[PDB]
């Protein structure tokens, strides 16, 4: 009787596994755009991932990894509210059943038919595993998915999908660009606070762009046909794998924007 995202085993369900559920520092939050502060002293973001190696695509039963080369400073985030050098290890997307509902975060209530989470962690901790036992162990930038026009560098991310359908299957995944994911604008919002699913651990620097990008029906359709389930067990299709917004409690969120 592991998490996910059912009636039984939902993010309701996760504080008694996860006692951090209930924290100081949970995500993902609602941004009140009318209440997040311009921060003069924030940087521009700066996203180098010209020298990224993708690897992989898993389904690891909640959503699917692309998986980068972290052994070396490829791609990475830095700037923002960042101190140091963030090395991107994997991307990943939460997404809903219908175009209404999916993201984690959400903007003024809203909530986008997707997010994007790329995840970098903190250099000046070695290894990923000891980034997430620190408070400013990973950033994570999200971007939010709303149904429109095709986002043509998501293409090759959608036909890879059939061949990981199913929980424990992986593929190779080389040479994409992510890049072709961000919008045109790096204006963010950012705060303190967590990993979205267990072990929901209180170590992200959350960076979330103001912008969405734009992906038609058909890719997101594609997203919906994964499977929570293994292979030759009962189907139950990926859909609503994201967690609602959390408590904001002592946290402000600042704006990279006026
Ligand atoms: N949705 S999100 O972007 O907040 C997000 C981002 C990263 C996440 O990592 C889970 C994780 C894996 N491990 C791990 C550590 C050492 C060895 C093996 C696994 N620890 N936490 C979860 C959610
Ligand atoms: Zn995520």
């Amino acid at each position: 009787h592991h998490w996910g995202y059912g009636k039984h085993n939902g993010p309701e369900h996760w504080h008694k596994d996860f006692p951090i559920a209930k924290g100081e520092r949970q995500s993902p939050v609602d941004i009140d755009t009318h209440t997040a502060k311009y921060d003069p002293s924030l940087k521009p973001l700066s996203v180098s991932y010209d020298q990224a190696t993708s690897l992989r695509i898993l389904n690891n039963g909640h959503a699917f990894n692309v998986e980068f080369d972290d052994s070396q400073d490829k791609a990475v985030l830095k700037g923002g509210p960042l101190d140091g050098t963030y090395r991107l290890i994997q991307f990943h997307f939460h997404w809903g059943s219908l175009d209404g509902q999916g993201s984690e975060h959400t903007v003024d209530k809203k909530k986008y038919a997707a997010e994007l989470h790329l995840v970098h962690w903190n250099t000046k901790y070695g290894d990923f595993g000891k980034a997430v036992q620190q408070p400013d162990g990973l950033a994570v930038l999200g971007i939010f998915l709303k149904v429109g026009s095709a986002k043509p560098g998501l293409q090759k991310v959608v036909d890879v999908l059939d061949s990981i359908k199913t929980k424990g299957k992986s593929a190779d995944f080389t040479n994409f660009d992510p890049r072709g994911l961000l919008p045109e604008s790096l204006d963010y919002w950012t705060y303190p606070g967590s990993l979205t699913t267990p072990p929901l651990l209180e170590c992200v620097t959350w960076i979330v762009l103001k912008e969405p990008i734009s992906v038609s029906s058909e890719q997101v359709l594609k997203f919906r046909k994964l499977n929570f389930n293994g292979e030759g067990e009962p189907e139950e299709l990926m859909v609503d794998n994201w967690r609602p917004a959390q408590p904001l409690k002592n946290r402000q969120i600042k704006a990279s924007f006026k």
